[PDB]
């Protein structure tokens, strides 16, 4: 479980980045 | 053209954060039992 | 409780799937004009 | 422009990854 756990933590935090990411590039357009 | 493309993108990050969300509720669950 | 989160997950699945074929599109669309 | 693209690129091969590593997180589960 812990292994699971923390990697949906990882996904998590990547998924934050990319909407982070695509705000910058809607801003861009 | 520009415009349908940066609502789209307003969309999908919306629908982004939402699933991130979930994930997180899921994590939660998961720690649980 | 297992079979609910499994469930959620093959959504979640499918709509990131979906979404990237969007980003895909929209992709397309920049780089022509 | 270019830029961008290449951003929309690396975001979308990334959540390839992501959908593979929930695929595989669901199988896990199903134990």
């Amino acid at each position: 479980m812990k292994q699971i756990e923390d990697k949906l933590e990882e996904i998590l935090s990547k998924g934050h980045h990319i909407c982070n990411e695509l705000a910058r590039i809607k801003k861009l357009l």
